[PDB]
């Protein structure tokens, strides 16, 4: 076979004669030797390709080290129990290059085989990592392909790589949410902590729905990844001036219809002026009601005796 | 190969023909045999480091032993299922000293391949180890390299080891805050407890934020690792003089304004005049409104039977 050095900035996890060199599963090489450099300052790895991938490694062929994902079994010690530490390599386009450099992250997903790549916008990577899974009625139907950091670092960006025969899901109107870790609740009788996702507990997860009326996705459209499935809901945002937020919560203060909950509070601010304003999430069912003469009024709960509301 | 002594004090982990020598990842010698000194009283250890790092070995080449980090696997047992205690080695200046002692611990960071070291002082070192991540956005950074005790005997000083291609977020005005095992709380209608990072659960973890105006930090530059996230918060931290605090808390003791919270009680001492002083971090959205004539007042919850504000 044929014989290339890469260049390593750590040749940690490397063990020659043993890690392999795989393009998209399929072993192609072998380490066979790592090595200092002259001056001890980079690491040159030795790589036995096959010998009928020679026209792969033309000039932008590119190499980089992966890992075993670290999933609960890398973290609690057992070192010696999960994965191997292969070399992930890309065909390039045209040289005779015999010496690289490996990339120190994974490229862009240049693959194509009809299943799709979303971006997901978010304020931080949340619990999710490469190999979280996407969920479409909690049926996997994806998976985290890998995450970056927003150029103006002012969020992160999500790679979600749906599956072929699941792209009719992604609507250009779906509303993708975060499903990760514990939602222990508890309350006054009705303290009552469900649990059914296990790798959602471990590693996290995505989950998303589809509307029925918009069109499907294309390739690399972004989306925003909303913090839970409450966050997600559709309805109409209206917006309040409230007197004083005193025991209104960002969340979790309802409005309240003929005892039935049509709505909450999803934005609690205070201007400038000292105003505190608000934002609502109104169920799109009572739009309707929300006419020129329809007050909305701040009520606090009485005593009564009578019946005395729990 | 070549052929070295070198003194540990305590050969436990160092098995012979099994245990390597390598330099940042690749090995390079192997531990030949362990005997006692004629005296009984150390431990010299022979290497067999490769033929061709002969000039490696010169004088100034520190030697010391590793360990797998102790990461839950090593703590509960199961002694025979992680790592190998390999012999780390820093090459040195010049001579053809064939003779060394071993460090007792790993030296100073002297690489450079363009990523950071960042010092962050505590007062304790926390849950953290060499291991535990940095996390910018909860994505991964950087790692805790090394720490070690104050000279002063007041706190503790970790090296963290930020990544080549992130050494744009860590800026002079940053501020590292400590994440690290559970936060269970627990309230009446509102015991709600979240989990998501598994690794910070184990061994740790530390996180910072990156301002957009101020510049990058430069090497070997000092931080403060505050204790959680609430404690980074800025905010201008203003004086009071109260008159007995009884119902006040140290943290935990909010400044509403106009039912929205926008400070806290930072600070609560006693000084010796028997006067209780305290100091409070206010959102910097409200500074403009702490002018000479505007008053900080204690209040007390009234039962308010209409309302009750439980």
């Amino acid at each position: 076979g044929n014989t290339v050095t890469i260049d390593f900035m750590s040749a940690d996890g490397i063990v020659p004669g043993r890690t392999p060199v795989r393009y998209q599963g399929v072993e192609v090489g072998t380490v066979q030797d790592i090595s200092l450099s002259d001056d001890l300052r980079k690491i040159e790895v030795k790589v036995s390709i096959k010998s009928d991938m020679k026209d792969a490694l033309r000039e932008e062929t590119q190499f980089w080290l992966v890992t075993p994902k670290a999933s609960l079994a890398g973290v609690s010690g057992l070192d010696a129990l999960v994965g191997g530490n292969y070399i992930g390599m890309m065909p390039g386009k045209g040289k005779e290059q015999d010496h690289f450099v490996a990339l120190d992250t994974q490229p862009k997903y240049r693959l194509d085989n009809g299943d799709l790549m979303i971006h997901l916008q978010a304020p931080d990577l949340g619990s999710l990592n490469s190999g979280s899974l996407v969920y479409f009625r909690k049926i996997p139907v994806g998976k985290v392909y890998d995450y970056a950091i927003n150029p103006n670092k002012q969020g992160v960006v999500i790679d979600v790589l749906i599956e072929r025969r699941f792209t009719d899901l992604v609507k250009k109107g779906s509303r993708f949410w975060n499903v990760s870790g514990v939602d222990a609740n508890v309350s006054i009788s009705g303290a009552k902590v469900k649990l059914e996702s296990l790798a959602a507990l471990v590693n996290g997860a995505i989950a998303f729905d589809s509307p029925e009326e918009s069109k499907p996705a294309e390739a690399e459209d972004t989306f925003g990844l909303y913090e839970d499935l409450a966050h997600s809901q559709r309805g109409v945002i209206i917006k309040l001036e409230l007197p004083s937020g005193a025991g209104l919560t960002a969340d979790s203060t309802p409005l309240m219809y003929q005892g039935l909950e049509v709505g909450q509070l999803t934005k609690l601010d205070l201007n400038p002026g000292g105003k505190v304003t608000g934002e609502m999430t109104v169920d799109p069912s009572v739009v309707t009601l929300l006419r020129e003469n329809t007050r909305i009024e701040l009520r606090n709960p009485k005593l009564s005796l009578s019946d005395a509301n729990l």
